[PDB]
């Protein structure tokens, strides 16, 4: 019943916060974002995503990396960084998801904290990194 994107904004919102809040663990601040309104399937699909963003982090952000010249990860915003992280490791690690679905909804976090213009922008990394990352399960899906 807890809808995917509300799902996903959980996992979002914890890499926010800990931008602010390096002293503490990711994992923690999740559970406190994870509340009764969030059904099993939910709290434990966000654990699943913080925890393969965790892990894979260096990866993921030297492969974002690939595709920025002016703004570097760091320049760029709390939101814009985070949309890109979240949705390359979504697009290489859940395997269920379609990409088309991916990038959209990644548009829509960058637009809903951002500008039309962070939207577009984060569209266009996602893009090329979907192109040329995709995997092959998800070339038809």
């Amino acid at each position: 019943k807890t809808p995917r994107r509300r799902m996903r904004l959980a996992v979002f919102k914890a890499l926010f916060q800990h931008e602010f809040r390096r002293d503490e663990d990711l994992e923690q601040i999740l559970e406190e974002i994870l509340d009764e309104t969030y059904d099993k399937k939910a709290k434990e699909d966000a654990r699943r995503y913080i925890r393969g963003i965790k892990e894979n982090l260096s990866m993921i952000d030297d492969l974002i990396s690939r595709y920025l010249e002016k703004w570097s990860l760091n320049r760029l915003s709390v939101v814009d960084r985070n949309v890109l992280r979240l949705a390359t490791y979504e697009l290489l690690f859940e395997k269920d998801i379609p990409i088309e679905v991916t990038i959209d909804e990644a548009i829509e976090i960058a637009k809903r904290y951002g500008t039309e213009n962070s939207g577009k922008f984060v569209n266009g990394i996602l893009d090329r990194i979907a192109k040329e990352h995709a995997p092959k399960e998800k070339f038809e899906l």
